[PDB]
């Protein structure tokens, strides 16, 4: 896959970190010969991590071709670390967008799950599950495409993974069935269906259901029993089809959700008027305002 | 139940913390009154805590008269912290006693594990799943008592989440099935009899099998397909039946594993001659060496 063996240093400049922690060490970088925009992710690499497996992965990251993927540029190693080139977002994400413009419409959210949806379904079909579907990371490039980042690499899973040891603690004592669970964590294909449709309550009112409510009585409000799936809290704002977007990939039931490639059938993301400018009329209103 | 709500510091002196973190925020102290020893545990409250749950669990702790539960004897709530009154060992866990006697005996750790299989069976039989089952947790008394410790309150499961949050992330995107998994749901009571079967082992090497293998990786092995069960190195220096309680006891799938009342039975733990004696033996050698 021609991974560079240098220090990516020697061809960018970096200029500012990106995402304050929350997408990692990211850093908007300048090409110092062309002087093009791109986005470094560092990944740091623990000895264990087999390079082997790292060229699979960046070979299927560099030849995809998905609209809805971030763009691979290329990738370096250089003292044990791990670094990805992708395009660089001068809008950033979605959260990013709403923090100015606020509320998205009913259509520019409609575009937004579509989008997402055609990418899930790309990952998904690849046996990946993105894990974290949010409006921080949906990006919107300069062009008003919208795109997933494919960190489907060993390394960035095991960087998460390492997070999820401490979390359960030490695990020489644990039971098969418990170390397997505490692995996995829950996480399946799926998972990303119900997380969209939290994103797009996100988009439509700048937060997700139940923020005003901190994260641990949260954790225990959505493990009762009786717990119900959310909704829009505004109905009349909001189509039939949109409230049953909402309902449909917020089906509590793993079994009983519908995968990407379905809910792309669904009445809100195959409507009439979906078109990218939807996104463009989104980026003029957060670069020039009302 | 009466849990009192006055300063605990004003019937108590507070001698020295235990556990260096292993058990929280634990202290031995001495009643000011009758100069009894006594070990207090300081749970952190939440603003938010139901305290009608709390005395509904209190209760059950309060009227609990097992052999091989550490005895309750009052709790405190003062400025959002919960004080749980229970006796002091002075000789500790089996690890604080066999890190100082060496290796315990086949019969020594027969008796431990009839003691605490007889703890775990009354906590199954109440909804309860210990989850912690090692040396470090399994408590001696002077007299050479047996007991587990029964934590089993909603305040102290938020108490011990509220302190891993910083290693999940925030929750209001993820799935039911995502939420319920971090919140140590997918599993059975039944994984304290693989505890229990590991702490056997760990009681007679003075160690659980891989503890020379780093965490992340021995999880990822017991996660793999043809993970072998764990085993005693030297077949020789035990018996047959020790032999076989490892391998019931280290039972891959849980729906095979026998549970706490079944184990009982095993002629390892059912043979005659168990009885306080063996570790009043270990606690003279813990003494004074031989
Ligand atoms: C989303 C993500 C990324 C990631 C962020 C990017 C941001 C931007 N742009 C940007 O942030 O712009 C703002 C700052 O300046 C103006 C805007 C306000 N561009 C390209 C990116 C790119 N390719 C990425 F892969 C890297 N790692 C991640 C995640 N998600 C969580 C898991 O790890
Ligand atoms: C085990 C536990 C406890 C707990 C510790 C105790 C320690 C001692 N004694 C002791 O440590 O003595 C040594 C240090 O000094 C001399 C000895 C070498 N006594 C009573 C205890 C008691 N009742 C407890 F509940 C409290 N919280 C816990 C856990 N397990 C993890 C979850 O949270
Ligand atoms: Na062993």
């Amino acid at each position: 896959p021609d991974i560079f063996n240098r220090d990516p240093r020697d061809h960018y400049d970096l200029l500012q970190r990106l995402g304050g922690g929350t997408y990692g060490e990211v850093f908007k970088a300048r090409d110092k010969v062309s002087g093009d925009l791109v986005a470094l992710k560092m990944v740091k690499m623990e000895p264990d991590d087999d390079v082997s497996t790292l060229q699979k992965e960046i070979l299927i990251l560099k030849t995809c071709r998905h609209a809805n993927i971030v763009a691979y540029h290329g990738s370096y190693l250089w003292l044990q670390k791990l670094w990805i080139c992708m395009e660089f977002c001068g809008a950033g994400s979605l959260q990013d967008i709403y923090q100015v413009t606020g509320s998205l419409s009913e259509l520019q959210i409609s575009y937004v799950c579509r989008e997402v949806l055609q990418g899930l379904a790309y990952l998904h079909s690849q046996k990946k599950i993105h894990r974290d579907i949010k409006g921080a990371n949906i990006l919107i490039n300069d062009a008003g495409e919208v795109r997933l980042a494919d960190f489907g690499i060993s390394a960035q899973i095991g960087a998460e993974l390492a997070r999820r040891l401490e979390f359960i603690g030490t695990p020489y004592w644990m039971a098969p069935e418990v170390a397997a669970v505490a692995l996995k964590g829950g996480y399946n294909e799926l998972c990303d269906i119900w997380s969209l449709g939290i994103t797009a309550i996100e988009l439509a009112e700048l937060q997700p259901p139940l923020f005003d409510v901190h994260p641990l009585r949260v954790l225990f409000l959505m493990t009762k029993s009786g717990y119900q799936p959310p909704r829009l809290k505004e109905k009349g704002k909001w189509s039939a089809a949109f409230h049953n977007f909402i309902k449909v990939t917020l089906t509590k039931s793993p079994k009983k959700r519908p995968s990407a490639t379905k809910m792309l059938s669904h009445q809100l993301v195959s409507q009439p008027g979906l078109n990218r400018g939807l996104i463009l009329d989104l980026l003029d209103k957060l670069k020039n305002g009302n």
